[PDB]
């Protein structure tokens, strides 16, 4: 057969949001979002690292070319969401809480839709240093 | 999103072989092979659960139509191995072993041809009640 493993790339990302939810009532956001329902909004330097996996390559040593990842993750995540306001410039977010869960959940959608099938294994979105959520489509 | 199960069909078929390494000598396969290395060969009524998994379908209720599943082990392992001769009858047991391992991974290898990129989970190939191999691609 043929060896498999796991490559990754990293890439950011800066834009705003505000948590808020119209499920529930001014004082609910309030209590369950605190400061991150300001309803001016804030933001993030999002740091995202996808993880495709795959057998390597006999000749080209590659589990998929980096060239065609950095292709894809353009068109997936930077193109959409880059120095974007996510609540109001991406359509999918208009009925959506855009928490950092959420974030994860709209890449891994965008990036099926482009990769092979099987191809991706991991989403990870940082957040801020210290907020972190890992979605593998499950 | 949609549940995801693991949908097997079992399936049995009649066959005859020779453990015999063309590597090794008459007496290191005697040692090795014991009775399974009788000149004439002996057989077995195998018998091999076939796994694929992936979403219920949200109108059918079908991971993948049982029909189908059986079209494609009649083609992967009915046509090429039932009421033949390991050995001699299959182009791929020429220069490799006929143990049940090998039978497995020529199933699996058979299937992989045939199946949708990603549908199938296992293979699992019982040469008499007692000896049993899965294998699942690894
Ligand atoms: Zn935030
Ligand atoms: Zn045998």
């Amino acid at each position: 057969l043929r060896r498999r493993a796991r490559l990754s790339r990293l890439v950011s990302f800066s834009a705003s949001h505000r948590l808020h939810s119209p499920s529930l009532s001014a004082e609910e956001n309030l209590k369950v979002f605190g400061k991150c329902n300001n309803p001016n909004g804030h933001g993030h330097n999002y740091k995202v690292v996808v993880t495709i996996h795959g057998e390597i390559d006999p000749v080209t040593g590659m589990v998929m070319n980096l060239t065609d990842l950095k292709e894809y993750m353009e068109e997936a995540i930077m193109k959409p969401l880059d120095h974007k306001n996510l609540d109001l410039d991406v359509p999918y977010f208009a009925d959506v809480v855009s928490t950092t869960e959420n974030v994860a959940v709209y890449i891994w959608e965008n990036l099926q839709r482009l990769l092979p099938v099987g191809a991706l294994y991991k989403v990870k979105v940082y957040e801020t240093d210290n907020n972190i959520v890992v979605y593998k489509g499950e």
